[PDB]
């Protein structure tokens, strides 16, 4: 009955958008375990960009989120089939903007919706009045 | 067996310090209900200072925190004995830096520890390298 969901990301400076994505993930099915993978500092910087918070900081904040059942920190950048088997993961949840083609082909991808305009750094903009 | 804890604050731009305080509050006793009160925009500005996020935003973020069982939003600025009776509150938890004298006299105050240097706006400083 219980379904293992895996959501990965940077989760830098956690904001409402991240938290809403985690809720979506958690709620994909009636009974779930939500595993969150947090990407490493150097892989993020290498492939995505400067991260503000360290892995240790980004991971500690996620510990406090209601939807998060388990954390894999650091997590591998690219998910692989072996990785899915190691953690008995049933679905991978992430926004969908193809690195996730093979998961969609397998029926293992559950797209989640971004919520724009609610990023921490949008808030700094508001501080600027 | 179950103990009602009440923690109030602004909780603007929620960060690790807030989340650690909420965990402390929640963990004051073995079995607790943690109620969080979020202060109104105009009372905060009037007594404390400019708030970045609205009451509606500050409250929505708290919804996602694992330790939070119930939210009172907005909450009264000053807690009163009548208020404690309305919500069957057993203890009030807040940092202790006296507005809480009457609660200490009653045995109803549980001080919590700030964690400094982990505020969102300290993070903007780090962005400045
Ligand atoms: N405003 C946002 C930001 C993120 N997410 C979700 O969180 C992402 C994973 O986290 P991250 O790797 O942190 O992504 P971004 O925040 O998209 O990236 P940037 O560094 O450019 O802010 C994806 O699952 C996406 O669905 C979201 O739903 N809404
Ligand atoms: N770094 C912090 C910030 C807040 N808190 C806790 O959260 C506070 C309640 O929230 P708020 O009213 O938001 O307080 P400050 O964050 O202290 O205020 P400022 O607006 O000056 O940042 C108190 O309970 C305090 O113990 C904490 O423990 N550590
Ligand atoms: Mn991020
Ligand atoms: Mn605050």
């Amino acid at each position: 009955k219980n379904v293992v969901i895996y959501a990965d990301g940077v989760y830098d400076m956690l904001h409402l958008g991240h938290m809403k994505q985690l809720e979506q993930a958690k709620k994909l099915f009636e009974n779930t375990t939500l595993i969150v993978g947090v990407t490493s500092d150097n892989e993020t910087k290498l492939f995505k960009g400067q991260v503000v918070q360290t892995l240790e900081e980004r991971t500690e904040t996620l510990k406090h989120i209601r939807w998060v059942d388990e954390i894999i920190s650091p997590c591998p950048w690219v998910v692989t089939p072996e990785f899915l088997e190691k953690y008995k993961i049933d679905y991978v949840a992430h926004d969908d903007i193809d690195i996730y083609a093979w998961l969609k082909r397998a029926g293992k991808f559950k797209a989640t919706q971004r919520t724009e305009g609610v990023s921490t750094t949008d808030l700094i903009v508001r501080i600027l009045k």
